[PDB]
């Protein structure tokens, strides 16, 4: 079930693949980034090939496709993080118990941005001792979402009289979403790592 | 690809099935409980048929079987909870984000002995006196002693910080509880409703 554009991994379960500028795959990520981060320069873009993270994520995606009536349940979003977190995210993905409090909190989960500019803030993509900033491009199962509240540890119910039937994610604003919060493991696959500088 | 002992669900994805007293499955689960809780009264035992939870759990189990290359990664453990939490666990399983004692880390706790889970602090009696305890398949895998404040298991090797233990315990030689720190590492298989 591993994607056919992935490099052959010689029977290993994890690899970071450096992309080539001028390939469509590099250029669509570079364009998505520069749309709001034109004042930064990209050092490199790496494709994350993590067999176990992919399998768990693809099972969640297939479940949400069945549960939800004909929705586009997946969005491609950004996540800025510090260099110390990069090896953990590459191997294990996004853990809500490691997440910082957001400056505007819509719940206690993992935050993902519509715009690279948001994730490029030093508060998220902290410059390392060589001045490198790190941002992931992430497949996120946003599914059916509502406006969040600082108190949430899971997405709220769709209906107060059916407390277990939940929204898939929450946002800052349902009309004009700029961030999404997910509260479960394997609801986000880190697909690319962008290393960039001021 | 759902287990053979499950009963037909009329093409639905979630069902709680009450077991028949005196049949093999009911007797097996009743014996596990009465090993340490023979003084309690069993009202009923329900088989939890949650296709989505089962699929996500079986994926984790296949992954852990490959990674550990050995094979006894699974233990059958107990979890007492309050009646208000039962509908959530039936649908969504165990969630570390939901304060009882967490001295061995911030995960979900499971007991080796039903008697521990049977304490009123875990299986809180409801207004009709009913107590609730799950029998749980847990991917304990390779484990180490836990400690306060862990948000994931420790690494197996300090020079490889991302290769983790699968779970932690109070005591590696003679464990009485296990903590898991990830979703879909535990599948709630039966729900025992009982009284003091
Ligand atoms: O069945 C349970 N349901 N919910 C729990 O939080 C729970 C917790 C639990 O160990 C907590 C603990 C921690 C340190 C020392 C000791 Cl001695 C005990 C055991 C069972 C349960």
């Amino acid at each position: 079930n591993l994607p056919e554009h992935w490099t052959d991994m010689n029977h290993q379960l994890f690899c970071m693949v450096q992309l080539e500028p001028g390939q469509s795959e590099y250029n669509t990520i570079k364009d998505k980034f520069t749309r709001t981060c034109s004042s930064y320069a990209i050092e490199k873009i790496e494709r994350i090939q993590n067999a176990f993270l992919w399998q768990s994520y693809q099972v969640k995606k297939r479940q949400m496709d069945i549960k939800n009536d004909h929705k586009n349940n997946e969005r491609l979003l950004f996540h800025g993080t510090d260099a110390d977190s990069v090896p953990y995210v590459n191997q294990h993905g996004f853990n809500r118990s490691c997440a910082g409090k957001n400056a505007v909190s819509y719940g206690k989960g993992t935050y993902f941005a519509v715009d690279a500019s948001y994730s490029a803030k030093d508060t998220y993509s902290k410059p390392d001792s060589n001045g490198r900033k790190h941002m992931y491009v992430v497949r996120v199962l946003t599914g059916v979402f509502t406006k969040g509240r600082a108190g949430l540890v899971t997405p709220p119910p769709k209906n107060p009289h059916n407390p277990t039937d939940l929204f898939d994610s929450v946002t800052n604003n349902t009309r004009s979403p700029k961030l999404f919060v997910v509260f479960f493991d394997n609801q986000a696959y880190p697909e690319y790592l962008i290393t960039f500088t001021a």
